[PDB]
């Protein structure tokens, strides 16, 4: 399950990478402006196992069963 993950969250992050194991739904999160693109499972693709682990509230969450789905184009703005 490859995903991209990038060291800020910017809004051109355009660097794949694998998500080591662990991990089995690509997660695209767009709190506002900030886009977190991160693995994550789907077992905690929910409106709260995203908005505790980021320990945040206010920001959204698409998670994906395909290699490398988070690419900023998936749930829109
Ligand atoms: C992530 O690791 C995989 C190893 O599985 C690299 O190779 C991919 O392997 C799968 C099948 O297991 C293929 O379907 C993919 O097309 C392969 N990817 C490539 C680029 O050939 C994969 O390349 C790794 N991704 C990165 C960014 O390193």
């Amino acid at each position: 399950l490859q995903c991209y993950n990038c060291p800020n969250p910017t809004a051109d992050c355009k660097t794949a990478v694998n998500c080591s194991s662990d991990f089995d739904a690509c997660l695209i999160t767009k709190a506002g402006l900030q886009v977190y693109n991160k693995c994550w499972k789907f077992e905690h693709c929910n409106f709260n196992d995203v908005t505790t682990r980021l320990r945040e509230n206010e920001l959204t969450y698409y998670c994906c069963k395909k290699d490398l789905c988070n690419f900023n184009e998936q749930l829109e703005n």
